[PDB]
């Protein structure tokens, strides 16, 4: 699965505000450049990042609306110059 | 949410057998035709239909090759001749021969 690919799904996340909740698992670990992580990242404001034993887990969001924030968490790890994702999570909250 | 736009989330679920398990949860309800929904499942097997007090869950499943199938599952209400759907999963699973 290319960068590419995971950029369509992006594009359905974002643009459909109904999308309260999505949770994406991968199996074999989705592998993406550097540069394809930031641009992931794009925009988005970086929260928390945790280094744990076996990956990281890194939180985002985007504003999308009003006090509505798409927010965004990925395990991952790194290897040989590439971002294995092991899974990905999409949630829209609204911030107090 | 439009049917074309669900059809494009559908098709990188087909395409990319990387991804093991997708769980989505609407809020508000994604509406579709009668018509969508068949044309969504257009090539799948129907596994079970639950009909509950208030919603309705439906499974099926594509064969993709050997033994590993993509499982669906939405849960959905049906009003005006309109479906809502709530919440959808896909998840890809190996039926494995079994019992000696």
């Amino acid at each position: 699965m290319n960068y590419k690919e995971l950029e369509k799904m992006l594009d359905v996340i974002f643009e459909n505000s109904e999308i309260k909740e999505i949770d994406l698992f991968f199996d074999p670990e989705v592998e993406i450049s550097k540069q394809e992580f930031e641009d992931l990242v794009k925009n988005a404001d970086p929260l928390q990042k945790v280094v744990g034993d076996n990956y990281i887990t890194e939180t985002f969001e985007w504003w999308e609306f009003e006090n509505q924030y798409l927010e965004f968490e990925l395990d991952y790890y790194v290897k040989d110059e590439k971002i294995f994702v092991l899974e990905m999570h999409f949630w829209r909250k609204i911030r107090k």
